């Protein structure tokens, strides 16, 4: 088994832990935490070995009755690779340590591309990470945009993408963040960061705008794409039905909003009721001459999870063909 | 096993369906819907036979490509008991039809006690439904209050309960309901109806007040109980730890809010990440004079689920010992 | 003064009544209500004669303690014009009575353009309502897009507009409407109604998309405009500074969201804390080749109010110059 | 006229500045800010002299185009009293400077009673601040509880108060604070701070519990009061109608929530559409034996405002009869 360490057992971290553990060629040998809370105790219940960020906080865990295996420094001595799921900006800080231990690592979307030097999205540029040392899985929204823009680019040739991102204010468990009742340009200076992030893995012309609204469940995307070859609605539907980690939903069938989508995710019975796939509203798919309009949604806590599994296989050279990794990841995770 | 029909496969009904199906002594022989949406299609994927409320709607399902097994009248012919999970007021109307077929039935808390004649809560009055025909499982909030007040009455003797209910405005999937940004007395004439409802199953002196606020996750209760024999905080903690379906949580461990409680439920991994249990904040348990103050929360979509399973064992005379049924329901549901 | 009647003293109608009354050449001779609640009582406190929608409701107001002047039929006999602010679809029903009485009327944006025959926006098509009988002031979002797209068209020649509307779910006082926690495509089939609606007053190529989010304060617009003449950011700023009822704001000065904008509107001290103007985030104004990007917001309860006052001048032939009416309206309303 | 300085032109401070300016015996000689934002610019629009907290930030305001009159030190030399409206804990730090200056001052409810020495509520203990040096106007919720508890105490004699406070998460313009979707015990260790805070101004036995919910508009209170003399619903209604700054509203009249109350406040037309008074739901007034139950709401941004004007008259010995200051304050502020 490749031995994977998870530095940061948080929102992404705990889900990546489980997805890695579900594969047949990897196992989790450690997850880390900085504070002794209910997630630290649930890691133990789930069978993981729990490690502590810095050595002087180990006494905290001891005092709360939480068994500790050691520190992150010890956790990395035993890994083949480490998946960094720490807060934005901490991953780059952890990189000095990773290089000093000579261990390879995968970072999440909140890190800057140029601190890591390489960005990953399984369908768009899996081969750019093959046999590399360090790679950044792009963000939840960036990932969601690539899921449908990549297959569009291959089939019809992207001329220009204009997208407006309606972002969730805070994940379900983050109770200290707003807004309670506001719409916030994010940021007001345009265009937003999503464009340039998409360009780190997919070479297309794209401008984005984003705002923040008082919802916690999912982000929502308003996408407009000018293409080179004239598509039809029927052609776009087949492309989305065929592409991996994308599903078509219907408002007519009752999925009129991100709340009803997450309700559907609860009926699917996967880990945490998560929706790793990007749902596209079928009724929204529209063609105006050589321009495609459509709406989609992103379950921000889990869409990047499968991308982390695929990234391990690229970085550790376990599989050279991205489709094989994608497919094996999906089978072990019960992806739709 | 005993063959159970579920009339009304909605928020409560789809959950009761799965809980019956987990039992070793019961099975679901059908669930019913009135419209062909995604939940109707998920019902077929869980292996349930789908029945349509009225004969003239069978063709709506046929044209949507959803295979139906018959009408509600047909479903009932196959069952030993029907669990009615139809909207408030419809249950009373279905009572007539159940009488005509003769089938025994369980109703939900939205129905009036006067129209059903009996109310039910597993720990406080299981024996009053034993071998009877029809019983009303009390509402989400009423069940939540009984879970902690019954054990308090048994150990210390309740003299008076004063409770203020902070209600969630609408379930997560219900997007057409408010409020978006208000606090609404519910109702403004006091005392509210949770008190009388608790008294249909638990013979105590209780006055309640309630409001609605902009959240969908859980209800939150502020309870103040005057007792006959004043206990210590440790005694109360012992009582709550020993009573079934009540858990103790701590804000010191990170469960500072209903959003973090539901995050905890997602790490538990039961069906739909539900929280069947009533969580009490350990640090809130306080004794002032001869009175106990505490705070708890209720996951309104599922705290009544297990109660419905126990009501089937009482109504059909499968188990005369309320503790043996509660224990068996709990093992099959993976309840804490 | 011209005698103006307000049929429907609701969200828009109470605001239109105060704006009409502030004018030096118009006065309110009555407002109507269907139910005797607190706003019926406040209408009397403001000096307005209060009329009842239907005559068989006069007794209802009288035993509620509310002194009524008569019915809507009596109201129209007192007026030179009626401004209809009834719920969507009722304005077209009232149109029949207006015609039978022989009275000119102005309608709101929720009516269908085809049931009215003429739409109005003060800056883009004032002259088309000059001396006519009936006209529809376009909706809050339609008005907001016209305020900035008209001047852009006049200066650079619009070739194509793409706009994403992020809509508030329900006005502050509307506590029974959601969504509490969701993003809802509105509708899922595109393009949405805003584009065609803009075209009833402004002859341009425009496609819009829209969603509803859990906010009450303001709608927010993401606007992308391809123009004929190459624009510069400083030139657009001058255009927007020069155009009536448009203001430039900055996130650097603390106006980072719709909530801080509305806070700024309470500092202005006009009627009900309203923001009649369309605020454009200064920093969002971007030029890419011949394409302009910018974000704006809309205080949906009141951006249409000043349009109604200019529509009366058009309809009753009080002023043929649209800039004289706009400036006269702005001065009486204390519009920036 | 007494020359008053406002230190901290924020949520409370901007409102206190206007209320002071409205009096015929006081004037505002200055308001202070720390950052040059839209509120600093609006202070100048309103005619106030703007002072900067720290001297090196003077240049910072000047460079932003904001004419400054000097530093806080300068401002305090021009005043007979300073009303501190700085963030919690900051009042205490500033008290040292006020003492060094020999200037009397009023603090807001965020400061600790022990750090200031004395607390104030106009009706409850106005005389305790008569001629003193420093006093603390108690918080929005403490003031709200005292407005109806004091009169009930005087008429019937309070034996015990049990209250559950439903708190708004963040003020309308605060967009960085949550929760978006949760209920948070505040705190989980009971009883809460309101009880002890009421006792700094009113000598009664009271226990409180508080929670935070996703609303911005008003707090809401659920109040249970055991009293010595047997009350009747009608005598309570007369007691609240007769008491200053308390109004009776009804759900039947359309005021069913905090959002509809605030809608009523917008029809009243005072400064910023505030609601300085405490609304009590008339239909919630209930008597059971010798216990009164009732619900009220608080507009947290302004209920403390008139209290601050009365504190100035107490502190500066401008009036010794608390009813004369209350009534004069009410008349100048257009209070019901
Ligand atoms: N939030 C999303 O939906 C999302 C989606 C995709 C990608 N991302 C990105 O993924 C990354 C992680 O985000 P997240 O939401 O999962 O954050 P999170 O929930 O706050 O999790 C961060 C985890 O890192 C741990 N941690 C903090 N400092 C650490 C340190 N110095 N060393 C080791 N562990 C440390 C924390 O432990 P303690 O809790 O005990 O302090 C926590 O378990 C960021 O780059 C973010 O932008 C986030
Ligand atoms: N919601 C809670 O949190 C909660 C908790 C505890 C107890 N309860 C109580 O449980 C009951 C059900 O509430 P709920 O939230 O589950 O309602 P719900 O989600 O609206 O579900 C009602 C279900 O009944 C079906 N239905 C409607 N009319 C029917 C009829 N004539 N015959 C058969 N099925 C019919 C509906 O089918 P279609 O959807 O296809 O139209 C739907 O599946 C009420 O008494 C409620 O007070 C609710
Ligand atoms: N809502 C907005 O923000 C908004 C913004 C811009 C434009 N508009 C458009 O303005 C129009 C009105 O919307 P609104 O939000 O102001 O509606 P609203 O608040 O519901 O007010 C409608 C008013 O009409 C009265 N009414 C109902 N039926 C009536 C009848 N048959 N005859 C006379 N009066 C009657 C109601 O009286 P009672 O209350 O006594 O029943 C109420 O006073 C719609 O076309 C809407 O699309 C709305
Ligand atoms: N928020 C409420 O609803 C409320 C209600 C009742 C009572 N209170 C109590 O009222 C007090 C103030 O709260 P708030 O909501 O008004 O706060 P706020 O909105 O944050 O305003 C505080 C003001 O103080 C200024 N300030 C900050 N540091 C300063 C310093 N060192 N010297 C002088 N001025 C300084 C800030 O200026 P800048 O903006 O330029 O930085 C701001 O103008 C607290 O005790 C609070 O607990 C609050």
């Amino acid at each position: 088994m490749k031995a994977v360490a998870i530095n940061g057992y948080g929102t992404v971290g705990k889900r990546v832990a489980d997805a890695i553990a579900q594969q047949d060629d990897m196992k989790v040998i450690g997850v880390s935490k900085t504070r002794p809370d209910f997630e630290a105790r649930m890691a133990l219940k789930k069978g993981y070995d729990l490690y502590v960020a810095i050595p002087e906080r180990v006494k905290l865990f001891e005092k709360a009755g939480i068994e500790v295996a050691g520190t992150v420094d010890d956790m990395l001595d035993e890994a083949d690779i480490v998946i960094d799921c720490t807060p934005e900006g901490i991953g780059a800080k952890n990189l000095k340590m990773y290089k000093e231990k000579g261990i390879k690592a995968i970072f999440q979307g909140g890190e800057k591309h140029e601190d890591i030097g390489l960005s990953f999205n399984s369908l768009s540029n899996y081969e750019e990470s093959y046999g590399k040392d360090y790679t950044r899985v792009v963000s939840c929204n960036t990932t969601g945009l690539c899921r449908t823009l990549k297959p569009l680019h291959d089939s019809f040739g992207i001329k220009k993408v204009r997208a407006v991102i309606v972002r969730r204010g805070a994940d379900p468990a983050q109770v200290s963040k707003g807004p309670i009742n506001a719409i916030i340009p994010n940021p007001p200076k345009l265009p937003s960061h999503h464009g340039p992030d998409v360009k780190t893995v997919l070479d297309i012309n794209i401008d984005t705008m984003a705002v923040i609204v008082p919802t916690t469940l999912m982000h929502q995307h308003n996408v407009m794409v000018e293409v080179e070859e004239t598509p039809t609605v029927d052609d776009i539907i087949d492309v989305f039905e065929d592409t991996p980690r994308v599903i078509l939903i219907s408002a007519e069938d009752g999925l009129t909003s991100t709340a009803e989508i997450m309700e559907y995710a609860k009926e699917l019975g996967r880990s945490r009721n998560d929706l790793f796939e990007i749902p596209v509203w079928r009724e929204s798919i529209t063609v105006v001459d050589n321009e495609i309009y459509y709406m989609q949604a992103v379950h921000q806590e889990s869409d990047i999870v499968p991308e982390n599994v695929d990234a391990v296989r690229a970085i550790l050279e376990m599989e050279e063909d991205k489709y094989k990794s994608i497919n094996k990841t999906n089978k072990a995770m019960n992806i739709l």
